[PDB]
């Protein structure tokens, strides 16, 4: 099992081609095919209100971190509202849009290919401690301090083991997203 | 003391911002929450010429590893010419520009803060056998293979030992680049 930890003050900001914001890149896996990539988890940062690109055949599950919340209009429509570190799980192929009704927003998102990889995401708080055999785990801090793994995440950092192939037993403390991804067949 | 062993073939790749080429990640410290990682190993792809990121207060080690090899600029100073396997330090704060003569270009990066890490870097062919008090040893295979403590790097593999607390001795066989990295505490 490796522990790799990416720090948010390295994330590297990409403006989106409309402008309506950005992408902060934080992992993904390789993920080189024609195919594209199996799993990418990244920071959205929605200045303005606007469509959502479309990603078909990928699993979506988005979380406001920053701001007070949006509104979303999914395919044939009940508008959602996003409360901040509420998750909220669509496809890729949904045309959906954002309303900006509070001001700009960050989303934690998750991306990734139900085809190619299981996948589980949950926002905990506190002390937490689990079993998983998931081969990669993910633990982005949306707290001052998140410890896990002997290391100490801040605010947006995010811890991810690698390569795991036995039952790791993860302790964490704080405010966080755990996902838990594995590749299929 | 720990040792992963990445492989070549996961090395996850980000674009660049401006589309100048793309990063494939190999390893980096946990970093700090304030002060990001303090070093890093990566390879960059660079597909066109053009200006590269600063870093102030880290220090830079990069090697052509793919391709003919590529001018650099270094502030408005002299051009360098970088030939393969040719290590090339400079600052993180100078202004710096590739020019291609030859095509596209990978070079293998070693980014590090000075004022956090003692760094050592060396390229290397046939039998080495080196001791060192080093907290960790990085070893970049630019061969089929290259045994190291037991391990068999492929292309662009890459050893890491972390938490090294005593006298290492380890021996290698084959082209690589050795990389020491030490948190000055
Ligand atoms: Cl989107
Ligand atoms: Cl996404
Ligand atoms: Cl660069
Ligand atoms: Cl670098
Ligand atoms: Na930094």
């Amino acid at each position: 099992s490796a522990i790799s930890v990416w720090r948010a003050v390295d994330y590297v900001r990409m403006p989106w081609k409309n402008g309506g914001g950005s992408t902060e890149e934080i992992t993904r896996d390789a993920g080189t095919g024609l195919e594209g990539f199996g799993w990418r988890l990244s920071i959205a940062d929605i200045g303005e209100s606007g469509g959502f690109s479309s990603f078909a055949g990928y699993q979506r599950v988005i979380t406001v971190i920053q701001g007070a919340g949006m509104v979303l209009t999914v395919d044939g429509e009940e508008q959602r509202g996003l409360l901040p570190l509420q998750p909220f799980a669509f496809r890729g192929d949904s045309q959906v849009s954002c309303r900006l009704i509070t001001g700009p927003i960050r989303d934690f998102n998750l991306i990734y290919s139900p085809e190619r990889y299981h996948a589980r995401l949950q926002w905990v708080d506190g002390v937490q401690r689990f079993f998983s055999t998931a081969q990669t785990v993910l633990v982005f801090s949306v707290a001052d301090e998140v410890k896990v793994l002997g290391e100490k995440l801040g605010h947006h950092d995010c811890l991810q083991v690698d390569g795991n192939a036995g039952l790791l037993d993860i302790s964490v403390t704080g405010r966080c997203c755990l996902i838990e991804l594995t590749q299929r067949g």
